[PDB]
């Protein structure tokens, strides 16, 4: 309907203004765009199934993400993805891992901070109506 039209438009808002905000964080640069394969060449064989906050927008443009948790689900995969694909002591592991963190921690705070809990039930049930 055209209520529920404006619910799914209202969730996009919300999710590209949280997608931009970890975007413009510094500490999640490494996670904003894909790995080049000329810089990165064991990556497109360890990863399956590549994310990033670049493929999260335009996800949110093509009305993929009815629901915040289908939205959180890339979330976690960008965070998994950068765990599994360093698993070493080395510094640079660690802080990938440490950063891929706090990209997870922080969009599920904002979400607990700002998402009214009504708002997300409402998705879900428009989105089991279909
Ligand atoms: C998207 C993803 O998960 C991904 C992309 S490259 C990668 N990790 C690496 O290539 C690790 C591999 N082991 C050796 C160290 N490397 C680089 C660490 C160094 C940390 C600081 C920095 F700013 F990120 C630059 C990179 N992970």
């Amino acid at each position: 309907s055209m209520q529920e039209e404006d619910t799914f438009r209202e969730l996009r808002i919300f999710l590209r203004n949280v997608t931009h905000r970890l975007a413009i964080d510094k500490r999640f640069r490494v996670f904003t765009k894909p790995v080049d394969p000329d810089e990165v060449p064991d990556y497109v064989t360890v990863i399956k199934q590549p994310m990033d906050l670049s493929s999260v927008i335009s996800k949110i443009d093509l009305h993929k993400y009815l629901t915040v948790k289908d939205y959180l689900r890339d979330i976690d995969l960008i965070c998994s993805n950068a765990l599994e694909y360093n698993p070493d002591r080395d510094p640079g592991d660690r802080l990938i891992r440490h950063r891929a963190c706090a990209l997870r921690d922080t969009a599920y705070a904002i979400i607990k901070e700002e998402l009214d809990e009504d708002f997300e039930q409402l998705c879900e049930e428009i989105q089991e109506s279909r």
